[PDB]
RNA sequence: AUUAAACA
């Protein structure tokens, strides 16, 4: 079996991936797409990564956490709150985009982090993470943790 | 306070 290095409670499969709290990036380059989900709280979810997401939320706490494409910068997370919406798509989505999801905003923000950008860079097996994908529970807790971190150092609180 | 949640 394996090991959550930041809490050993955390059981894993062997991907590294808790069943209980489950994390996907969202790599973003729209900011129509980004404004409009931070407005609505509405998230259109690509037709590529959408099996695996409402696979997730069977029973799972399903977070998305969003980073810019260009520049690694933490754009926030939000937990997913509602089932894919085929007919609940906000109007920025196209035909690439299987439905909307609710989501729950829990931090939103536009900022670098040396570390969230470190992370996003080797997500993917050393490479570079790709839009969409599962990261492992460690990596997402250290993002929401690294972004909880940044905004409390801004308010500060 | 824009105080992650879960696990306990």
């Amino acid at each position: 079996e394996r090991i959550s290095m930041i809490n050993p409670r955390v059981v894993l499969d062997e991907n590294g991936i808790s069943h209980r709290s489950r994390y996907f990036i969202m790599l973003c380059d729209n900011e129509t797409a980004i404004a409009h989900a931070k407005k609505t709280s509405i998230w259109a979810v690509k037709k590529d990564s959408s099996k695996r997401i409402s696979d997730a939320y069977k029973k799972a706490s399903v977070y998305f956490i969003f980073v810019a494409q260009q520049t690694y910068n933490a754009l926030g997370y939000a937990q997913v709150v509602s089932d894919l919406n085929s007919t609940e798509l906000p109007f920025w989505s196209d035909s690439s985009h299987a439905g909307g999801v609710r989501i729950k905003w829990i931090k939103t923000c536009n900022l670098f982090s040396a570390e969230i950008s470190e992370i996003v860079s080797h997500m993917d097996h050393g490479s570079e993470a790709r839009d969409g994908m599962e990261m492992m529970y460690d990596e997402g807790s250290r993002l929401c943790t690294l972004i909880n971190y940044a905004i409390m150092k801004r308010i500060g609180r």
